[PDB]
């Protein structure tokens, strides 16, 4: 049997669930008959990114309709889609292209999960749960519900759950302390920075084997800079509500996973509207898209010398901004150190 605590076992079973991986692909409208989980490859995904990059540019610079049709055919041939009884939409609309770029971001992590799942499971002295855990190369521990870490984290969830997101309640089922192999080491240089905060990062449960094994990462080179609001960076939030949305849960699937990461913000380049940032101005370490709501800064606390914006949602002075919520973006994979993993239950 498994030597791991029950909560960690259920966590492993959940992130490595094959049916969840298929459900995700079905939702992205992929044809599972022509494109099964086993056909997915990194190279395929990178080629798909490049095609989306070229089509994005053709739409913007007014390229021949023939070029756009051509690129759409090549995209749909590389990644078979099932539109049912309807005609396949052309990649001639910027929003649909972004939606496709996001799909590929998710497929990248699904590919990692499946490859791990079909990898080295031959050992007999170990339980299957234990073998897959080890594949994650991440030390996972259960945080005591009565401790201060927990209280502080639970307060953070409760208070940053806005008023417009009261379309659901949030219950913290379990909090795990995570530590990815060698992540503390690559993050060390950034402990020298100021404005280090404990921020939220939400994702589909199907992305976690990849997130836990490869850590949060930046879109590959091929991905268009336009497929993302503030360029190719790692995105975080200070309201659980905003992150809780990228979880993709519902009444039929209420359990979600969410990450609390330490991010070395340093000097923030404050923006009120989207910008396809390629480079950061000298002296700046991150980007902060301004929002109309944010936690009350008077209530901010610290946890192991890290700022925790656990304050109640209170409108910010600014109003000429487009974001409802704050958005933090770092462009260096070494500026974040994942700390906790929460298992959340949405009550609609």
């Amino acid at each position: 049997k498994s030597k791991l605590a029950k909560p960690i076992q259920d966590l492993i079973k959940m992130i490595f669930d094959v049916e969840s991986m298929k459900k995700a692909m079905v939702e992205f409208e992929i044809d599972l008959q022509k494109m099964p989980l086993g056909k997915l490859s990194k190279r395929q995904i990178q080629s798909a990114y490049s095609i989306l990059n070229e089509v994005q540019q053709a739409v913007s610079d007014g390229g021949s309709e023939s070029q756009i049709l051509d690129l759409s055919n090549r995209f749909y041939t590389l990644i078979p889609h099932d539109f049912g009884m309807k005609k396949p939409p052309l990649l001639s609309n910027l929003e649909y292209i972004q939606a496709k770029v996001q799909m590929l971001d998710n497929l990248l992590d699904i590919e990692v999960a499946y490859s791990l799942l079909r990898g080295g499971n031959e050992d007999g002295d170990k339980d299957p749960i234990d073998i897959n855990y080890e594949k994650l190369r991440t030390d996972i521990k259960v945080v005591d519900k009565d401790s201060e870490e927990a209280k502080i984290i639970k307060q953070y969830v409760k208070n940053t759950h806005a008023a417009t997101h009261n379309a659901y309640d949030l219950k913290v089922v379990e909090i795990f302390r995570i530590e990815r192999e060698g992540e503390s080491q690559r993050y060390k240089p950034f402990k020298q920075l100021h404005n280090r905060q404990l921020l939220w990062h939400g994702s589909r449960t199907t992305n976690f084997a990849g997130i836990l094994s490869q850590g949060l990462r930046i879109a590959p080179p091929e991905a268009p800079v336009t497929g993302y609001m503030f360029g190719k960076g790692i995105y975080f939030a200070d309201m659980v509500s905003k992150s809780a949305n990228y979880c993709h849960t519902s009444q039929a699937d209420p359990i979600g996973l969410i990450l609390l990461g330490e991010v070395a913000l340093g000097n923030m380049y404050e923006l009120k509207n989207a910008s396809h940032i390629t480079k950061l101005p000298k002296g700046k370490h991150s980007v902060k898209g301004l929002g109309k709501t944010a936690p009350d800064p008077t209530a901010t606390t610290t946890l192991d010398g890290v700022e925790v914006p656990l304050g109640n949602g209170i409108s910010t002075g600014i109003n000429d901004t487009c974001l409802l919520y704050n958005e933090y973006i770092v462009y260096d994979v070494a500026q974040v150190n994942l700390k906790y993993l929460l298992k959340l239950k949405f009550n609609y």
